[PDB]
C-alpha cells in the first residue's frame, strides 16, 4: 500500500485474527439472546443482555476493519464458526460461559498488544489500550458481578427470575 | 346484498360463529379478571391482565362485525355460553386456562383462513391475516413466556405475588 | 368473606342477576349497532347511538361487578341470552325496543333498591342511586325525546334521513 | 430483465391489462363529476365525490405502473375507451353506474390475484391483498351505504338536494 | 338551636358518640404508625400507611362535627380512650386489628343510619352515604386485599419485608 508504514505482516494477518474472533463472539451473543427468548426460557433481561454484548462485539470487529484499511493492511475474512451450544442452560451457566469467551477475547488482545510492542508499532498499540483493553476489563468485572449475584440467589428458579426482574 | 360479491355463504357462517367465539373469550377474560380481584384472591396486575384481553377480543368480535356488514354478509347472533369456571384457582391455572383458550381461537381462525382459501377469497384471507393471525402468534408467545416464569416461582405463595408484582 | 359486613345473599344474587341483565342489554345494544351499519340500511348516525350504548351497558355491568367484590360477595356469571330479534326494523322499531329494554333495567334497578331498604343496606341503596338510577332517568328521557321526533317526522324515507343527519 | 424473477407473461399482461381498467375508471369518474358541474345538474357534492374518485382510481393505475417496472415487467398502453354515457341522469342512476364499475374493478382485481396465485406469485398476491382488495371492498360499502340513502329520500328532487347537502 | 330542624336528640348523641369513635380509630392509628416505625420493627411503608389512616379518621371526626353544628346540635366530646395495645405484633397482626376497627366503625355508621332512617332524617341517612359509607366500603376492601398477600407471603421475615416494599 502507497500509506503502509511500520505496519508488519504479523500484525495485519493478528488483526485479521482478531476480527474472525470478535465476529464469533458476535455470534455466540446472538445465539444467547435468542436462546433467553425462548418461551420456555423468557428471561427478558437476560435476552437483552446478551443481544446488546453482540451489538458490541460487532462494532468492535468494525472498529479493527476500520483500522486494518487505515494502516494499509488487507482485510481477509474466514468462516465464522458457530457457537459451542445450541442451548445455554441457566442464566448462571450462560454467564459462566460469557465470563470464558471474553477472557478469552481479552487474552487475544493482550497477545496482539505484545506483537504490537514487539514490532515496535505504538500506533496499534495505543488503538487496542484507547478502544478495546479497558472496554474488556470493565465488562469481565460487570459479569463477575452478575456472576456473584446469580450464585448468591441460587430456590434456584426464584433466584434466577429475580435476578433478571432486579438487576437486568 | 346489493354490495356482495365473491363472498360465500359458507364464510358468512363462519364469520357468524368466530364472532361468537370472540364474544365468548371476552366473557371468560371478564369472569378471570373479576376473579383475581376478590378479596380472597387480590392479585391487580392478574386481574388487569385478563380485563384488557375482554378489551382485546371484544374488540376483535366488533372488527369481524364491521367486515360482515363490509362484504354484505348478515351478522347473526347466538347465546353467549358461559364461562367454563365459576373460580379459576392460582394464577398458573388461570395462565393454562388462558393458553387453552387463545389456541383454540387460532385454530378457528386458521379453520376460517382455510375455508377462505379453499373459496378464493382473498380479502378474507388478507383480513385475518392482517388483524388476527399475528396478533394471537404474539398473545401466545407472550402467555407461554408467562406460564413458564410462574412455573420457574412455585414457596408457591411468594412466587405468585413477586409475578404479579414485577412482571404484571 | 373476611370483609363481608351488612350484605344479604339475596342481594348478592339480586346484584350477579342485575350484571347478567346490563350484559344483555348491552349485546342487544350490539346487535342493533351493526343492524344499521348493514349497507341496505344504513344509517350511521343510529349505528353509533346503540354502539354507545352498548358500551354504557358493559361499564354498568362492570361496575356492578366492581361492588360485588368490595362488598364480598361473589360473582356468577350466567349465559347472555342472544337478543330477542335478528333484524331491527325502521329507527322508530328500533327506539322503541330501546325504550322497553331500557324501562326493563330500570325496573331492575328499581326492585333491587326496594330489595335493599328492605335489607336495611344503605350502601347499596346508595350505590344505584348515585350510578344508574339517574344514568337511567336520564337515558329514558332522551329516548322518549327521540321517539316523539321520530314520530313526527313519519314521507317517512325522508324522515328517517332527516333525523339520522340532524339530531344523531 | 435483469431483475425479473417469478413474474410470468401472464402476470405482466394482466397487470397492463388492469392499469386500463383503472385509468378508463378514471375518465369515467372525470365525467360523471363534469356532468354533476353542469348549470343545469348542479349538484356540487356529487362533482366532488366523483372527481375525487377520478383521482383515486387514477393513482391506482400509478401503483400498477410502478409494480410493473419494480418486477421487471413492461408497460404497455392502449386507448383509454370513453365513458359509455354522455349523461348521466340523476345521483341514483350515477351512483348506481359507480357500483357497476367498481365491482367490475373488483372483479378484475380477483381475476389478477386467482392468476397469481395459480402462477405462485406470492408477491403479486401481497400487492393486490395490502393495496387494492381492502380498498375497493371498502368503496363498494360506501357506495352501496350511498345508493340506499339516496333510494331512501326519492318528493325525489328534495331527496337529491337533501342527500347532497347533508351526505356529501 | 334557631336553626335546629327535623333533628332528633337521639341522632345528636349518636353523632357525638361517633366523633369519639372516629377520633378513638385515629390515635389507634397513631400508635401503630408509631409502633411500625421503632428501629426494632422499622417497616416505613407500614408506619406510613397507618399514619395516613389516622389522618383520614381525624377529617371524619371533624367532618361529623361541622355537620353537628350545621344541624344546631351541640358537640360534646369524652375522653379518648387509649388503644387496645401498646405493641402491635407483626404487619399481618396489625392489620387484622385494622379490619377489626374498620368493621367496628362501619357497624357504627350503619347503626347511625338506621337511626336516622327511623327518625325520617334524610339529610343525615344522605350525609353518611356521600361521606363515610362508601369510604368506609373501599377501606375494608383494601385491607382485606392486604390482609391475603400479607398471609400468601408468609419465610415470614422475608415476606413481610417483600410486601412493605413491593405494596406498601
Ligand atoms: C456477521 C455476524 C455474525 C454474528 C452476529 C453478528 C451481529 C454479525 O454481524
Ligand atoms: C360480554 C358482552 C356481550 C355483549 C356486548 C358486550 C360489549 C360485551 O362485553
Ligand atoms: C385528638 C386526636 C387523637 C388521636 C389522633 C389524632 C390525629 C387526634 O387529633
Amino acid at each position: 500500500s502507497q500509506i503502509r508504514q511500520n505496519y508488519s505482516t504479523e500484525v495485519e494477518a493478528a488483526v485479521n485474527r482478531l476480527v474472525n474472533l470478535y465476529l464469533r463472539a458476535s455470534y455466540t451473543y446472538l445465539s444467547l439472546g435468542f436462546y433467553f427468548d425462548r418461551d420456555d426460557v423468557a428471561l427478558e433481561g437476560v435476552c437483552h443482555f446478551f443481544r446488546e454484548l453482540a451489538e458490541e462485539k460487532r462494532e468492535g470487529a468494525e472498529r479493527l476493519l476500520k483500522m486494518q484499511n487505515q494502516r494499509g493492511g488487507r482485510a481477509l475474512f474466514q468462516d465464522l464458526q458457530k457457537p459451542s451450544q445450541d442451548e445455554w442452560g441457566t442464566t448462571l451457566d450462560a454467564m459462566k460461559a460469557a465470563i470464558v469467551l471474553e477472557k478469552s477475547l481479552n487474552q487475544a488482545l493482550l497477545d496482539l498488544h505484545a506483537l504490537g510492542s514487539a514490532q515496535a508499532d505504538p500506533h496499534l498499540c495505543d488503538f487496542l489500550e484507547s478502544h478495546f483493553l479497558d472496554e474488556e476489563v470493565k465488562l469481565i468485572k460487570k459479569m463477575g458481578d452478575h456472576l456473584t449475584n446469580i450464585q448468591r440467589l441460587v430456590q434456584a428458579g426464584l433466584g434466577e427470575y429475580l435476578f433478571e426482574r432486579l438487576t437486568l
